[PDB]
């Protein structure tokens, strides 16, 4: 399964650059923007400049109608860069001109191309004002109509996890975790054949045409490791959609040879209970004898809609 991450606009491109800097095994990156100068500085292997005639290589100037029209006019170039992808993650900040209008077009194209299409977008800081928030809200809704599943990160949530001195770029890389570990988690499922196996068909079942989603990874060791890791997988402060109300869950537990059936059940009960719903669970287990006391809980939750 070929997995592609697409950054759309300023924020999405920066996301792509940070994930490449961090290091991502087995993923193709595509940078899409109206802003030529920013695209030139992208570390992405594939780069698409949209709306050249519209913007003369500049950004969209906070007009999302320009972002949309730019994307529509580069439809073929977008289709070519996508083609062959089984799963596409479209990442973008909502509120500007490019991301807000272009992202939902790129997602729609991706789904049309047959890819399972996941959106990971931000909402602007409240300090950015009501217009930008309202513009972003319209983008989020268009994005929701366009993707199989949508993860939304309010930038205001970043203020909940910094101290007064945390560098902004540091905050930004934390928001990146959501996407990064979701991709790496899915990538790892697909790659390894587990003792109780989950594959891309199961990802497709859990995420297809679903609306809101949560994706998390939790890692822990020691006495209550299974429970701690399950808790961490479902507990992000950055998320608009929490685990509450989930009806479908894909949960994988990775551990060493010491992984007990009892603790697998504990982990699952943490998830089931936090959803506060009868969850349709698709359960997986991987024994990695490279690991020792570490266990890894991977969660993809949907069915909120
Ligand atoms: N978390 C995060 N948010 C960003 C970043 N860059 C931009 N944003 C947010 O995304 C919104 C749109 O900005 P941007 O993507 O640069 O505009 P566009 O290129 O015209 O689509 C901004 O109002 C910010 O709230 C980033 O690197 N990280
Ligand atoms: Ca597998």
């Amino acid at each position: 399964a070929t997995l592609k991450v697409i950054g759309v606009g300023g924020g999405g491109n920066n996301a792509v650059n940070r994930m490449i800097d961090h290091g991502m095994n087995n993923v193709e990156f595509i940078a899409i923007n109206t802003d030529g100068q920013a695209l030139n500085l992208s570390k992405a292997e594939s780069k698409i400049q949209i709306g050249e005639k519209l913007t003369r290589g500049l950004g969209a100037g906070a007009n999302p109608e320009i972002g949309k029209k730019a994307a529509e006019e580069s439809r073929e170039q977008i289709e070519d860069a996508i083609q062959g992808a089984d799963m596409v993650f479209v990442t973008s900040g909502m509120g500007g001109g490019t991301g807000t209008g272009a992202a939902p077009v790129v997602a729609k194209i991706a789904k049309e191309m047959g890819a399972l299409t996941v959106g990971v977008v931000t909402r602007p800081f409240s300090f950015e004002g009501r217009k930008r928030q309202t513009q972003a809200a319209a983008g989020v809704e268009a994005m929701k109509a366009a993707v199989d599943t949508l993860i939304v990160i309010p930038n205001d949530r970043l203020l909940d996890i910094v101290d007064k001195s945390t560098p902004m770029m540091e905050a930004f890389k934390e928001a990146d975790n959501v996407l990064r570990q979701g991709v790496q988690g899915i990538s790892d499922l697909i790659a390894v054949s587990g003792e109780v196996n989950l594959d891309f068909a199961d990802v497709k079942t859990i995420m297809s045409n679903q609306g809101s989603a949560l994706m998390g990874i939790g890692v822990s060791s020691g006495e209550n490791r299974a429970v701690e890791a399950a808790k961490k997988a479902i507990s992000s402060p950055l998320l608009e959609t929490s685990i509450v109300g989930a009806q479908g869950v894909l949960m994988n537990i990775t551990g060493g040879e010491s992984l007990s059936l009892f603790e697998a059940q504990e982990a699952a009960d943490i998830v089931q209970d936090a959803a506060d719903e009868d969850v349709n669970m698709i359960f997986g287990t991987v024994i990695n004898p490279e690991l020792q006391d570490e266990i890894v809980v991977t969660v993809i939750a949907t069915g909120f809609d």
